[PDB]
């Protein structure tokens, strides 16, 4: 069993995981990296059959699949500047990335 788990907003499931985009060859796939320094590729949901706005560095939630194609996991949702922060407060956001938002900033870089 388990204890009352938190799930007020879109939160990474047990199998799901948060990664960061790196580059896209164009096809219906995207290369991301985990918090444990692990680069891999992901597939696009059969439901998101459209031209979604995806960029490099963008953090998304992918889920691993059983013994199937040469794909590790598939995108679940697109985290926004806000979401990311939320997960950080709730205590879910990864550490390997945690040291990213701190530096990142909107507008002219003071430093």
């Amino acid at each position: 069993g388990s204890s009352g788990s938190s799930g007020e907003h879109i939160v990474p499931s047990n199998q799901q995981q948060i990664v960061r985009v790196l580059r896209t060859p164009g096809n219906n796939l995207h290369e991301v990296e985990t918090a444990q320094g692990q680069r891999f590729l992901v597939s696009m949901p059969s439901k998101y059959r459209k031209n979604i706005w995806i960029k490099r560095g963008d953090f998304l939630i992918v889920d691993p699949i059983e013994e199937g194609e040469k794909v590790k996991a598939e995108i679940s949702f697109v985290l926004c500047k806000d979401h990311v922060r939320s997960l950080q407060k709730e205590g879910f956001w990864p550490e390997a990335f945690s040291e990213v938002a701190e530096k990142h900033n909107s507008g002219p870089s003071s430093g």
